[PDB]
């Protein structure tokens, strides 16, 4: 497939099999931001699913392990002492999915450990009536990048243990960030301050822990209000954060979001096998479908020699690339 060739690209580039880390640039003088990695080891299992080459998909599973073992080195297993709550957040889904992929205790650990440090330290009431804090360090403001990925990681966690409390801990944090820091009709807030109200910027990856959120939801609980909410926030991202011709938009300069597309690709892959089984929404199914293969067909096509794809669809760097490889592992 396209996405096994865009995979070990990505790997021949990036990957760094001493400290078994992805390089940040095609440098190679500075490995990746921790979070961004933990976005990457999701990028290799979503490669692992994909792949129906059985020798890739061994090397790949394996890489699920090395990329987990060479954070680990570098910043030791307990990353509740990070001041940014969305930092350990993000570890912590990537280690429920490991955990459904490998069954290494380790990871469902790793995963229950991090997710409870945040969810009841770092949930709050006083403010808001709900919803957690961006930082464990100092308490102003309340974000996206934080609560939609603790419902993702909640409903990661319910599924693999069938314990109700993550179901209620995912529902309860959905609720909320649907009320709080989303327009009610699909459009997804990055943050709700204490001083200065709501911030009404949106990005993909906002957009995409949302869908992803609201999709499991739908998966967990049968309630169909939870498909109509991802179909919404995916109505809002295929009209709003695009180019005149349909392609995803490019966030740079920013670093953390200029690879944003790479968690939205996930997440809209998430709605759409759920629409594609469910016959759910299907004109919107039909058109969605379009949609992404023609992003897919954009990103294909901007490939460079060695088939790494720049985030700038319409110095190469691993997050910036990464989601044109997230894209083609659909
Ligand atoms: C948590 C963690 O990954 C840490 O390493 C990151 O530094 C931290 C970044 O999050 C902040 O910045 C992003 C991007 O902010 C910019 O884009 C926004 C949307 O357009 C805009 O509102 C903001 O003013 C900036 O221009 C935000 O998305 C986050 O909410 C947060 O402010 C990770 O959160």
């Amino acid at each position: 497939s396209d996405g096994d060739t865009a995979m070990k690209a990505f790997n021949d580039t990036f990957w760094d099999p001493n400290a078994k880390m992805f390089w940040k640039d095609s440098k190679r003088e500075k490995h990746q931001d921790f979070w961004v990695e933990a976005e990457l080891w999701e990028l290799v299992m979503d490669a692992y699913q994909h792949t129906s080459d059985p020798a890739l998909k061994a090397e790949l599973k394996t890489q699920i392990d090395d990329v987990y073992d060479g954070t680990v080195a570098k910043y030791g297993q307990d990353w509740t002492n990070n001041p940014f709550n969305d930092n350990i957040m993000w570890w912590a889904m990537g280690s429920a999915r490991a955990y459904q992929i490998t069954g290494n205790p380790r990871y469902l650990e790793a995963a229950r450990d991090h997710f409870d440090f945040v969810y009841d330290t770092q949930w709050d009431e006083e403010f808001a009536n709900g919803g957690i804090w961006w930082l464990n360090s100092d308490h102003n403001t309340k974000n996206a990048c934080i609560n939609f990925p603790a419902a993702q990681a909640a409903l990661y966690l319910y599924d693999i243990t069938k314990d109700e409390h993550y179901l209620n801990a995912a529902t309860k944090i959905f609720r909320w960030g649907k009320t709080m820091l989303t327009d009610g009709n699909g459009k997804v807030f990055d943050r709700i301050e204490i001083e200065h109200g709501a911030v009404p910027d949106a990005t993909h990856y906002n957009q995409g822990t949302y869908i992803g959120s609201a999709v499991g939801l739908y998966k967990a609980t049968g309630n169909a209000v939870y498909l109509d909410d991802a179909v919404k926030a995916a109505k809002f991202t295929k009209n709003h954060l695009v180019d005149s011709n349909g392609v995803l938009n490019y966030e740079g300069p920013n670093g953390d979001l200029k690879g944003g597309k790479t968690i939205l690709m996930r997440n809209l892959a998430h709605l759409q096998k759920t629409l594609d089984e469910t016959g759910q929404y299907p004109e919107f199914s039909a058109e969605f479908d379009e949609w992404l293969a023609f992003n897919i067909e954009m990103a294909w096509s901007h490939q460079n020699s060695d088939h790494i794809v720049d985030g700038n669809w319409a110095t190469y760097e691993s997050w910036s690339s990464a989601a044109a490889v997230q894209a083609l592992n659909g």
